[PDB]
Protein backbone atom coordinates (compact mmCIF):
# COMPACT_ATOMS: atom_id res chain seq x y z
CA UNK A 1 0.00 0.00 0.00
CA UNK A 2 1.07 3.31 -1.40
CA UNK A 3 -1.50 5.48 1.53
CA UNK A 4 -3.62 4.52 4.24
CA UNK A 5 -7.00 6.39 5.39
CA UNK A 6 -6.70 5.57 9.35
CA UNK A 7 -10.01 6.39 11.64
CA UNK A 8 -7.90 7.31 14.88
CA UNK A 9 -9.19 6.43 18.46
CA UNK A 10 -5.13 5.20 19.53
CA UNK A 11 -2.25 6.47 18.63
CA UNK A 12 -0.19 2.77 19.09
CA UNK A 13 -2.34 0.68 16.28
CA UNK A 14 -1.59 3.51 13.37
CA UNK A 15 1.94 3.11 14.28
CA UNK A 16 2.31 -0.25 13.80
CA UNK A 17 0.30 -0.39 10.69
CA UNK A 18 2.60 2.23 9.55
CA UNK A 19 5.82 0.05 10.12
CA UNK A 20 3.81 -2.79 8.22
CA UNK A 21 3.28 -1.57 5.11
CA UNK A 22 5.51 1.74 4.89
CA UNK A 23 3.15 4.06 2.82
CA UNK A 24 3.92 7.11 1.18
CA UNK A 25 0.60 9.05 1.99
CA UNK A 26 -1.53 8.80 4.88
CA UNK A 27 -4.97 10.38 5.88
CA UNK A 28 -6.32 10.95 9.50
CA UNK A 29 -9.78 11.42 10.77
CA UNK A 30 -10.46 11.43 14.65
CA UNK A 31 -13.02 13.26 17.23
CA UNK A 32 -12.65 15.88 19.31
CA UNK A 33 -11.43 13.34 22.25
CA UNK A 34 -9.19 11.12 19.84
CA UNK A 35 -7.44 14.16 17.93
CA UNK A 36 -4.50 14.61 20.71
CA UNK A 37 -4.21 11.04 19.00
CA UNK A 38 -4.16 11.20 15.74
CA UNK A 39 -2.23 13.97 16.14
CA UNK A 40 0.82 12.14 17.79
CA UNK A 41 0.39 9.67 14.98
CA UNK A 42 0.57 12.31 12.33
CA UNK A 43 3.81 14.00 14.41
CA UNK A 44 6.12 10.50 14.10
CA UNK A 45 4.51 9.66 10.24
CA UNK A 46 6.02 13.23 9.04
CA UNK A 47 9.64 12.77 10.78
CA UNK A 48 9.65 9.00 8.56
CA UNK A 49 8.32 11.71 5.23
CA UNK A 50 5.22 10.43 4.90
CA UNK A 51 2.96 12.94 3.58
CA UNK A 52 0.25 13.04 6.32
CA UNK A 53 -3.50 14.53 5.26
CA UNK A 54 -5.71 15.52 8.03
CA UNK A 55 -6.35 14.88 10.99
CA UNK A 56 -9.97 15.59 10.30
CA UNK A 57 -12.69 15.64 12.65
CA UNK A 58 -16.00 14.72 13.25
CA UNK A 59 -18.22 16.32 14.87
CA UNK A 60 -20.81 13.76 16.10
CA UNK A 61 -18.91 10.56 16.10
CA UNK A 62 -22.04 8.36 16.90
CA UNK A 63 -23.32 9.02 13.16
CA UNK A 64 -21.79 6.89 10.71
CA UNK A 65 -22.48 9.77 7.91
CA UNK A 66 -19.85 12.44 9.38
CA UNK A 67 -17.10 9.93 9.36
CA UNK A 68 -18.03 8.59 5.78
CA UNK A 69 -17.75 12.03 4.41
CA UNK A 70 -14.36 12.76 6.34
CA UNK A 71 -12.89 9.56 4.96
CA UNK A 72 -14.45 10.62 1.57
CA UNK A 73 -12.61 13.77 1.72
CA UNK A 74 -8.63 12.26 2.83
CA UNK A 75 -9.28 9.47 -0.15
CA UNK A 76 -9.71 12.02 -3.02
CA UNK A 77 -6.96 14.61 -1.21
CA UNK A 78 -4.66 11.18 -1.56
CA UNK A 79 -5.73 10.74 -5.27
CA UNK A 80 -5.23 14.36 -5.95
CA UNK A 81 -1.33 14.16 -4.58
CA UNK A 82 -0.76 11.35 -6.56
CA UNK A 83 -1.53 8.48 -4.59
CA UNK A 84 -2.95 5.80 -6.60
CA UNK A 85 -2.78 2.39 -4.19
CA UNK A 86 -5.26 3.47 -1.50
CA UNK A 87 -6.58 1.81 1.59
CA UNK A 88 -8.36 2.33 4.80
CA UNK A 89 -8.01 1.04 7.95
CA UNK A 90 -10.99 1.00 10.18
CA UNK A 91 -9.15 -0.08 13.17
CA UNK A 92 -9.61 2.69 15.30
CA UNK A 93 -12.86 4.63 16.68
CA UNK A 94 -16.15 3.25 17.80
CA UNK A 95 -18.36 1.31 15.58
CA UNK A 96 -20.21 4.07 13.58
CA UNK A 97 -16.93 5.60 12.65
CA UNK A 98 -15.47 2.82 11.41
CA UNK A 99 -18.68 2.09 9.28
CA UNK A 100 -18.58 4.83 7.93
CA UNK A 101 -14.78 4.38 7.07
CA UNK A 102 -16.01 1.25 5.57
CA UNK A 103 -18.94 3.25 3.65
CA UNK A 104 -16.47 5.81 2.47
CA UNK A 105 -13.87 2.86 1.08
CA UNK A 106 -16.69 0.57 -0.46
CA UNK A 107 -18.48 3.98 -2.36
CA UNK A 108 -14.62 4.62 -3.87
CA UNK A 109 -13.78 0.90 -4.97
CA UNK A 110 -10.54 0.81 -2.09
CA UNK A 111 -9.58 -2.21 -0.06
CA UNK A 112 -10.35 -1.76 3.83
CA UNK A 113 -7.79 -3.43 6.75
CA UNK A 114 -8.47 -4.35 10.05
CA UNK A 115 -5.73 -5.09 12.86
CA UNK A 116 -6.67 -8.31 14.50
CA UNK A 117 -5.58 -8.17 18.21
CA UNK A 118 -27.10 1.45 30.06
CA UNK A 119 -29.29 5.08 31.28
CA UNK A 120 -26.75 6.75 28.78
CA UNK A 121 -27.86 4.75 25.89
CA UNK A 122 -29.82 5.39 22.82
CA UNK A 123 -30.85 3.47 19.77
CA UNK A 124 -29.52 4.74 16.68
CA UNK A 125 -30.11 3.80 13.22
CA UNK A 126 -26.99 3.12 11.60
CA UNK A 127 -28.34 2.22 7.77
CA UNK A 128 -31.56 1.66 6.14
CA UNK A 129 -32.08 0.17 2.83
CA UNK B 1 -39.85 -3.86 14.96
CA UNK B 2 -40.73 -7.17 14.90
CA UNK B 3 -37.71 -8.84 14.20
CA UNK B 4 -34.23 -8.18 15.28
CA UNK B 5 -30.79 -10.33 14.92
CA UNK B 6 -28.05 -9.77 17.29
CA UNK B 7 -24.46 -9.82 16.88
CA UNK B 8 -23.60 -10.97 20.96
CA UNK B 9 -20.79 -10.13 23.41
CA UNK B 10 -22.47 -9.45 26.48
CA UNK B 11 -25.63 -10.39 27.50
CA UNK B 12 -26.53 -7.11 28.99
CA UNK B 13 -26.93 -4.63 25.95
CA UNK B 14 -28.98 -7.40 23.42
CA UNK B 15 -31.41 -7.27 26.85
CA UNK B 16 -31.82 -3.33 26.76
CA UNK B 17 -32.82 -3.38 23.33
CA UNK B 18 -35.54 -6.03 23.74
CA UNK B 19 -37.09 -3.80 25.84
CA UNK B 20 -36.96 -0.68 23.90
CA UNK B 21 -38.20 -2.77 20.77
CA UNK B 22 -40.16 -5.95 21.76
CA UNK B 23 -39.70 -7.76 19.01
CA UNK B 24 -41.42 -10.79 18.50
CA UNK B 25 -38.67 -12.63 16.40
CA UNK B 26 -34.95 -12.68 17.91
CA UNK B 27 -31.84 -14.05 15.92
CA UNK B 28 -28.39 -14.67 17.87
CA UNK B 29 -24.90 -14.71 16.50
CA UNK B 30 -22.15 -15.54 19.03
CA UNK B 31 -18.55 -16.73 19.05
CA UNK B 32 -17.31 -19.77 21.20
CA UNK B 33 -16.44 -16.99 23.70
CA UNK B 34 -19.42 -15.25 23.81
CA UNK B 35 -21.96 -18.47 23.16
CA UNK B 36 -22.96 -18.19 26.98
CA UNK B 37 -24.04 -14.69 27.15
CA UNK B 38 -26.12 -15.27 23.49
CA UNK B 39 -27.55 -18.45 25.40
CA UNK B 40 -28.84 -16.17 28.47
CA UNK B 41 -30.65 -13.85 25.95
CA UNK B 42 -32.04 -16.33 24.62
CA UNK B 43 -33.69 -18.22 27.95
CA UNK B 44 -34.56 -14.89 28.89
CA UNK B 45 -36.46 -13.99 25.20
CA UNK B 46 -38.08 -17.39 25.15
CA UNK B 47 -39.63 -16.58 28.70
CA UNK B 48 -41.52 -13.60 27.04
CA UNK B 49 -43.21 -15.45 24.34
CA UNK B 50 -40.40 -14.33 21.89
CA UNK B 51 -39.51 -16.84 18.58
CA UNK B 52 -35.61 -17.40 18.56
CA UNK B 53 -33.26 -18.39 16.17
CA UNK B 54 -30.21 -19.34 16.66
CA UNK B 55 -27.25 -18.63 18.31
CA UNK B 56 -25.32 -19.76 16.16
CA UNK B 57 -21.70 -19.82 16.21
CA UNK B 58 -19.24 -18.03 14.27
CA UNK B 59 -15.78 -20.11 14.03
CA UNK B 60 -13.40 -16.99 13.08
CA UNK B 61 -14.82 -13.90 15.09
CA UNK B 62 -11.95 -11.71 13.16
CA UNK B 63 -13.25 -13.42 9.72
CA UNK B 64 -16.05 -10.91 8.43
CA UNK B 65 -17.28 -13.46 5.92
CA UNK B 66 -18.45 -15.99 8.80
CA UNK B 67 -20.69 -13.09 10.31
CA UNK B 68 -22.14 -11.90 7.40
CA UNK B 69 -23.18 -15.68 6.40
CA UNK B 70 -24.68 -16.51 10.02
CA UNK B 71 -26.59 -13.01 9.77
CA UNK B 72 -27.63 -13.91 6.66
CA UNK B 73 -28.92 -17.45 7.20
CA UNK B 74 -30.88 -16.08 10.11
CA UNK B 75 -32.32 -13.27 8.02
CA UNK B 76 -33.70 -15.75 5.78
CA UNK B 77 -35.19 -17.94 8.38
CA UNK B 78 -36.50 -15.41 10.51
CA UNK B 79 -38.69 -13.98 6.98
CA UNK B 80 -39.66 -17.65 6.38
CA UNK B 81 -41.08 -17.49 9.91
CA UNK B 82 -43.74 -15.03 8.83
CA UNK B 83 -41.40 -12.30 10.38
CA UNK B 84 -40.99 -8.74 7.98
CA UNK B 85 -39.77 -5.79 9.59
CA UNK B 86 -36.59 -6.93 10.55
CA UNK B 87 -33.48 -4.45 12.08
CA UNK B 88 -29.82 -5.91 12.71
CA UNK B 89 -28.71 -5.20 15.75
CA UNK B 90 -24.87 -4.89 15.47
CA UNK B 91 -23.43 -3.65 19.06
CA UNK B 92 -21.54 -6.48 20.26
CA UNK B 93 -18.64 -8.48 19.18
CA UNK B 94 -15.11 -6.98 17.85
CA UNK B 95 -15.37 -5.16 14.71
CA UNK B 96 -15.21 -7.35 11.99
CA UNK B 97 -18.48 -9.78 13.55
CA UNK B 98 -20.35 -6.09 12.96
CA UNK B 99 -19.11 -5.39 10.01
CA UNK B 100 -20.12 -8.90 8.48
CA UNK B 101 -23.23 -8.01 10.25
CA UNK B 102 -23.95 -4.77 8.25
CA UNK B 103 -22.53 -6.55 5.28
CA UNK B 104 -25.60 -9.36 5.47
CA UNK B 105 -28.30 -6.20 6.42
CA UNK B 106 -27.28 -4.53 3.65
CA UNK B 107 -27.37 -7.14 1.27
CA UNK B 108 -30.90 -8.23 2.43
CA UNK B 109 -32.14 -4.13 2.35
CA UNK B 110 -32.50 -4.43 6.56
CA UNK B 111 -32.05 -1.71 8.92
CA UNK B 112 -29.40 -1.54 10.94
CA UNK B 113 -29.04 -0.54 14.58
CA UNK B 114 -25.97 0.56 17.03
CA UNK B 115 -26.15 1.57 20.88
CA UNK B 116 -24.50 4.56 21.25
CA UNK B 117 -23.15 5.01 25.02
CA UNK B 118 -3.85 -2.68 23.48
CA UNK B 119 -1.43 -5.17 23.33
CA UNK B 120 0.70 -5.22 20.02
CA UNK B 121 2.76 -8.36 20.76
CA UNK B 122 1.05 -10.01 18.20
CA UNK B 123 -1.27 -8.85 15.37
CA UNK B 124 -2.05 -10.02 11.90
CA UNK B 125 -3.16 -7.33 9.24
CA UNK B 126 -6.78 -8.47 7.51
CA UNK B 127 -7.94 -7.34 4.19
CA UNK B 128 -11.63 -6.78 4.46
CA UNK B 129 -12.84 -5.76 1.28
CA UNK B 130 -11.43 -5.92 -1.66
CA UNK B 131 -13.20 -4.20 -4.35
Amino acid sequence: WEGVVFTVSNESVPRWVMAQIQPAYMGLVATQASLAAAEAVAAVARRRGIEVHGPLQVADPNDPAASRSQVALLLSELRRAGCREIAVDLTGGKLPMSLGAFMAAEEAGVASLYVATMRTATLRQISQP
